[PDB]
């Protein structure tokens, strides 16, 4: 058996995301490789967690029985394992799977054997290893078709481990527009919920290379008291379902693209964290050392400006 999931939320606490890594078609496709360094790098800062995206679907054969790839699965316990030799909490998801998104009903099988696999894996690990169903559904797996998928993760993982707490996003990209419809079983005790912060998209967003018609935002700035309340009402309506259903949150990835102004940058993120903690969310910056970074691998210096917005 597990833990009251706000005592788990309280041990995610801080959290950065270990990102462009193991969720690009290879690592280091995507500019980083997880350094076994970079835990104590991360731990020393004072985070108490780390989020690691992962792309399974690409590492596991697409015939039945959808085996995980030995040497990717390896890879994975290195990085988990380094990550909890330093007394960092680990929250591990399913990222990436598009073919899922725009066909769930073809994916649905192998989505579910992955899931099988990775809590055999992981079912003795310790409770500080969290398990993400899947990040950011979106497209063909619609509000309504999430929330049957994910009463069907949760069914084959709590088949095989009733200890780890399970973390559940939100539909339609996983923000906050889909919230009000997600649905949990009241039958699972032992869950978070995780939903992504980027508001204002065209601001956090402006010139992302990976977002159509994003070059349309370069310069906006982030910062009048027009631009704070907004984002609290924001989150108060998350609060509000919060206390409503009984569930406790993980803002699981938000942060703003290197392309806005750094004093935009700076202000966007001390002010969402101040607010988060408020609230007593728990949380993960997207991301640490890419696009979005904080930290600096090559100079091994951090943004400290941005840095104390995190602290
Ligand atoms: O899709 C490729 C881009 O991903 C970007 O990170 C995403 C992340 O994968 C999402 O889950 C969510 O958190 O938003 C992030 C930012 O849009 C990544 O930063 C880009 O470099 C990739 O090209
Ligand atoms: O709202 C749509 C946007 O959601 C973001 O979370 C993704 O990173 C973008 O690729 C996508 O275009």
């Amino acid at each position: 058996m597990g833990v009251d999931p706000f005592e788990r939320n309280k041990i995610l606490g801080r959290g950065i995301n270990i990102g462009n890594a193991l969720e690009a078609p290879n690592e280091g496709d995507w500019g980083v490789v997880i350094k076994d360094e970079f835990f104590d790098i991360i731990k020393e800062a004072g985070f108490s967690h780390v989020r690691i995206p992962i792309r399974w679907s690409t590492h596991a054969y697409a015939f039945p029985p959808y085996k995980i790839m030995d040497r990717f699965f390896k890879r994975v316990d290195e990085v988990i394992n380094g990550a909890l030799k330093r007394g960092l909490a680990v929250v591990i998801n399913i990222h990436h799977y598009e073919e899922l998104m725009n066909d769930p009903e073809e994916h649905k099988e192998r989505f579910l054997a992955l899931w099988k696999q990775i809590a055999d894996r992981y079912k003795d690990y310790p409770e500080t290893l969290f398990f993400e169903i899947l990040n950011e559904p979106h497209g063909n797996l619609t509000p309504e078709k999430w929330n049957e998928l994910l009463e069907e993760a949760l069914k084959v993982i709590r088949s095989i481990d009733k200890k780890h707490t399970i973390i559940i996003g939100t539909a339609e990209w996983g923000g906050i527009s889909a919230l009000e419809k997600l649905s949990v079983p009241k039958w699972e005790k032992n869950s978070i919920v995780t939903i992504h912060y980027y508001n204002p998209f065209e601001f956090t967003h402006q010139g992302a290379e990976w977002v159509e018609g994003s070059e349309k935002w370069l310069g906006r700035k982030w910062g009048s008291p027009d631009d704070q309340k907004h984002l609290i009402e924001e989150f108060n309506f998350i609060e509000e379902w919060s206390k409503k259903n009984k569930r406790p949150i993980y803002i699981g990835a938000f942060g703003a693209y290197r392309k806005a102004d750094l004093e935009s940058r700076i202000k966007w993120t001390s002010f969402v964290v101040r607010e988060m903690e408020k609230r007593r969310w728990s949380w993960a910056y997207w991301e640490f050392c890419s696009g979005f970074g904080v930290y600096d691998t090559l100079r091994k210096t951090w943004n400290k400006d941005l840095l104390e917005a995190l602290i």
